[PDB]
């Protein structure tokens, strides 16, 4: 078997230290712009958020409402999968005639032959192989006949790998960008598979750059689950990730498809994972944060306000210029 | 004295990174069967389990009942020594004969001379020197006996080791499986012994890998207690280990020959130690799971289904491929 | 991105060996006095306290009282710039005309133009730049716009960096001492910069031994906050520190201009930070309360003859003698989680 | 400043890996006697002990019926210095004259020239010089002193210190055994009032590095001793063999019906009084005031310990303290291991 000479680490185990800010690194100029779909060296990706946030693929969070309002603010959500192949088709072409707004949908390596067609019909903007464990011929397979029928008009994300040999695979097989992320989910002991989120994302990126060296292609990767802080966005992006995957972190807005409940005085939501028996036959609790609108404006005015700490204006100055630290157990457990 | 450059750890300390996983590779056709006893290079082991599971050398859970069901689904168990050496080969016996099911037997390295013999009449399958310590002359001298009595005839396990020295000697000796394990029990400080299950799984396996290149025998080695989750199972399999041999997880069956209980209304099975003053001069309650047909099928089926997430068909398979991780403190500590 | 081979760490991580205690170094015979500007080698600051501790630019904290009473024991106050030019000078000149005290003054890199000339005039000693990230070139221009101004006659601290790089860039700006420590303060997750305490320091102190020998100059660096008990003075000043800034230690002083309230039976002194609401409208803090201490002067010399005697077991009469002979090591997690 | 390449460890962080254990080491052929003062190599100490354990020089501990009960198992206590020249004195001559037993005898920086002469006349067998941190100049006059008056004819133990520095110090003053421990005791705060300190294991494992050197260099073998920290019995085989000749014990001691101390019952368990020397009613004849449970007889106490130890010391294949130290293969745990 392979070891590592070094042990995973998540999120709160980061810290960032200042570097030098400029007269000009005021929050209200920081660019939060950020590549969806893989491009090639000079050129421009055909889909750019103008935040870096997107909601996960989950019924308890990217129902209609999510989407258009994550929209509005610059990013984009991910349709759940985890229903009949009409009932998505619906969402995401209600998204798209509402008055556009670019929309994701989630898909499965199993019913795609009669999935895809349906979400690009119903107007997707791009799709996502939800799964897992990402690395698999599944995916390869999926994303091969994707290929075959829409070439690159039809954009597919990809896997859920965490580390540098999952990346390639996918890579090679064809994805618009890779999502990272086993076992950081909040909602996550059983099988014994994951890494910490922190570890994935520097591993997978350091990947994804040589393959851009290598063949001239940048493919975007996403940092998703482990999210806990508003800090949090700041380090996965510093750590070279594009865009940020959340769950949790939406589904405690009023936007989220989940029934609003009170317990012990406090008002809360419902929040339940797609690996939890129920949806995937188509659980917990997370406090009510509000309207998404608010909430998402504070979050990043945080993480510009950041940036600048850090002398950047921009999400790929950020990863450039980011001083990372690890912090000792014993600080943490303060 | 003699130090180490790395501090020991624990199953816990360890998660599995995903490996690329084949359309054919699928629960239903993951092979768990696993070598019981030294052969050659080429060849075959003389004795293949179908899975992957042997019970704990105790009274409180290899019994009668035990040996059955648990060959039943593939295993095997090694009937209790502390008790007269009638009793024991009575057992021995009564499995023999039931209606064939394979059974192993503990032995001691104090009445071997009368106790193999009666054993071996009995018609156990394979033996195995019972002891927290089989780095010692003792063990050797007993293989020393079997083998000039009956050659490469009877089988027999040996030791309790947790480092390549030990391994060495017992495999220098002619054991046919060597047990690794000390400290890492649930049920086990007073001598200050041992070393984490997990370091000594890995440490003992790279020696057995350096003497198998070395003299083109295989000699399978069992990894000992320390099994808290399903998951540690595949991470056991995955470090090297050939099979496991557990206690507390066979003690809750309805087949372990202790008492079932009730304790606040929650029914629990008797489990103490060999190392209590009760089985030497031949303590606590562990939550009752019910039928051990149903239980082991729930753990391998985590088991192979992880495999697959490895890549691996077979053990061999998931031993060459696995890649495996540290994890921070902070990460477990949650 | 850039990352680092360790991780940092904090105060409790670190314990000291003794060293040869000579039949001498008894606490009645340890000089505590320490330098408050750069000064060139071979010579002497134009200001040295006799005792290394400074109340932190904090609101809870540094008001008049404060600043009168720690610099009788030897220490100065930096009397908070959260509030008008007119108030904070107002202060600094009854401060200054009490019957002279040290005190010093915190300024921003914003209204620097008109504060700095009234604190001046008020009779402050020292100034210094108040900010959670000090690596800036704001710090640079105030800096700047002083040395012009007044050249080498107004003495300016700066920053609050946590790394070589803040402050070598400090340094050449013209700082006269340099802050450190961003996220070690008590009332400190957010926007998640900073590092350990004890690496900052230990990693700026390097940097500014380099910088002495390329330079000549020697520039006293402060290690500000994440003091919780009396020994972490000892060890701050054992890794470099010239002198130590304090908010919480001293906000629950009978001196500090907090209210003071009882929680469950316990006299309590209220203490918020200066990046929380409510300072900053004259949220990097909160608002708490501090267990009530009683005066500055019996705690400061309990604290102190606590850091003497260990700087004896150490074999040090001075802070510089401590500096230089002081056996530090790490203590493992687990000793911690004892 | 001076720093480590490495963070410094406590006894509970390592474990013993078994060496080969041959027929006939069995716990009844071990030998547990050691070297109490120090030796010329090829001769042998002028002070052997029959097992590794000796008493903390605390009030609380060593007092009369602690020497004598303790002398009877192969070992020897420190009779306390926290007391009157006179009284201490009485305390050594009623243990020599008892009916002969060995006794040692606690002794300060401060009143040595009076209390010295007055410890020897009464019999006492060793003096050990009693501090928190034994790397002083007041120590080397102390033994300097000593050495001046009554030659290598009285044997003082000395310190406690925990590195290699401390120790040579201690060596070149003419030490006849050093004392390793700062911080490490249990009625301590590990310092959350001086930040002074060293985990024990480290504390040990460094001293016998420095004290196997100064050996090669000049011949002269010095025990140390491992004082405190020592909560398991399995400590006490770790301690001797990361490379202690001998251990110093306080709570393990005071536990006992021969210590000093009352039995008090607390919540239906009786336990006994058990305070530091550096505690606010010892200094006025560092630490603080507590209870231990009782334990009973010292005799059947330091019997089962010792059964354990030998038995242990088999596993890793050793007859003699010796062989311990040298065939012993130590393990760290990791601190998730030990949050078990
Ligand atoms: N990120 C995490 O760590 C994590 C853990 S669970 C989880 C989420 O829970 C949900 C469920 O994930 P999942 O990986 O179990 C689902 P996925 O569909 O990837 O796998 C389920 C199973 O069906 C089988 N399968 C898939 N495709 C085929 C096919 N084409 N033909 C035959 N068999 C097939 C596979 O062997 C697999 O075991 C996901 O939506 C995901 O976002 N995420
Ligand atoms: N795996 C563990 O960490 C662990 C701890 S206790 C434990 C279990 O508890 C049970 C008891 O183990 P154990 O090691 O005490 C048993 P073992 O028989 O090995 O030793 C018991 C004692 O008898 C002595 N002895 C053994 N053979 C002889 C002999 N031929 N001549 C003279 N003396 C001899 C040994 O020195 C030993 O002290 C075992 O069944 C074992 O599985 N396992
Ligand atoms: N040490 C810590 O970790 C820490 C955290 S909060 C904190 C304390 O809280 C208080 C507030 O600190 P702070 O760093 O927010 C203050 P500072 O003045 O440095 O920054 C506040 C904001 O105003 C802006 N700003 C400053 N000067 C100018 C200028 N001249 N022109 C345009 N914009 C400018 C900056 O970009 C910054 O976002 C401080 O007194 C400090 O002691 N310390
Ligand atoms: N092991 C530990 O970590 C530890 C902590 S407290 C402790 C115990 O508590 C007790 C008290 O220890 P301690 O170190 O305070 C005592 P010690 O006598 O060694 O020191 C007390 C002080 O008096 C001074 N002093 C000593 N001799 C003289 C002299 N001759 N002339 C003038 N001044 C002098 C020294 O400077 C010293 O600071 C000890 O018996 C010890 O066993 N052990
Ligand atoms: O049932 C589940 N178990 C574990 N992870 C899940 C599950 N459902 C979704 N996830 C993952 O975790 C993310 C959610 O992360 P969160 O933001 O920490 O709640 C999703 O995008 C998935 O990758
Ligand atoms: O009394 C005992 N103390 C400690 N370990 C024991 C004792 N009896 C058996 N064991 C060991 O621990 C295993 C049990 O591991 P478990 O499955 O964690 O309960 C056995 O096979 C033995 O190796
Ligand atoms: O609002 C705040 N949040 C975090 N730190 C603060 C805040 N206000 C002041 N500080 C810092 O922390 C120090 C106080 O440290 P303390 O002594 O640990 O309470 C000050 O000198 C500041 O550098
Ligand atoms: O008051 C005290 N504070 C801290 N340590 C003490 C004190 N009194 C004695 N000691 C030390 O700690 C040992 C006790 O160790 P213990 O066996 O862990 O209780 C003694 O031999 C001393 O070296
Ligand atoms: C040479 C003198 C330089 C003085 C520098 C003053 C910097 C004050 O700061 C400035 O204040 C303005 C008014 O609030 C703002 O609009 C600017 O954005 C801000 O940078
Ligand atoms: C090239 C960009 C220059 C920006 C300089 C803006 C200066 C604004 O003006 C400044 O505002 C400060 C705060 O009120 C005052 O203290 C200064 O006296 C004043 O000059
Ligand atoms: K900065
Ligand atoms: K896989
Ligand atoms: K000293
Ligand atoms: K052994």
């Amino acid at each position: 078997a392979k070891y590592y000479n070094e042990p995973c680490h998540t999120f709160n185990e980061y810290l960032l230290i200042p570097g030098l800010s400029t007269v000009d690194c005021i929050p209200s100029n920081v660019n939060l712009s950020t590549p969806l779909v893989k491009f090639q060296k000079g050129q421009q990706s055909e889909i750019n958020l103008k935040i870096p946030l997107v909601s996960a693929i989950m019924q308890s969070v990217s129902g209609e409402k999510m989407a258009i309002a994550l929209a509005r603010e610059g990013g984009i959500s991910f349709i759940f999968g985890s229903q009949s192949i009409e009932s998505q088709a619906a969402m995401v072409h209600a998204v798209k005639n509402f008055k556009r707004y670019l929309v994701g949908a989630g898909i499965n390596t199993r019913d795609f032959r009669e999935r895809v067609p349906a979400l690009v019909e119903a107007g997707a903007d791009v799709l996502c192989i939800d799964s897992s464990d990402g690395f698999s011929e599944w995916q390869k397979i999926t994303i091969g006949w994707i290929r075959d029928k829409y070439g690159d008009k039809v954009k597919v994300g990809a896997g859920n790998i965490v580390d540098g040999e999952g990346f390639r695979y996918l890579a090679d097989a064809g994805a618009d960008f890779i999502k990272i992320g086993i076992g950081g989910g909040s909602i996550c002991e059983q099988k014994g598979i994951g890494r910490g989120q922190a570890t994935a994302v520097i591993d997978v990126v350091a990947e994804r750059n040589k393959y851009f060296e290598e063949t001239g292609i940048y493919i975007p990767v996403c940092s998703d689950g482990g999210i806990v802080y508003d800090y949090h966005m700041t380090l996965a992006l510093a750590m070279g990730a594009d865009f940020i995957m959340l769950g949790r972190y939406f589904a405690r807005f009023e936007e989220s498809p989940t029934r609003k409940v009170t317990i012990n005085g406090s008002v809360m939501k419902e929040y339940w994972g797609e690996g939890s028996s129920r949806a995937r036959n188509w659980d917990s609790y997370v406090p009510y944060a509000g309207k998404l609108k608010d909430n998402v404006e504070a979050s990043l005015n945080k993480v510009k306000s950041t940036m600048c700490n850090c002398g950047a204006l921009t999400i790929p100055q950020l990863q450039s210029k980011a001083k990372i630290t690890l912090v000792s157990s014993v600080s943490i457990v303060e």
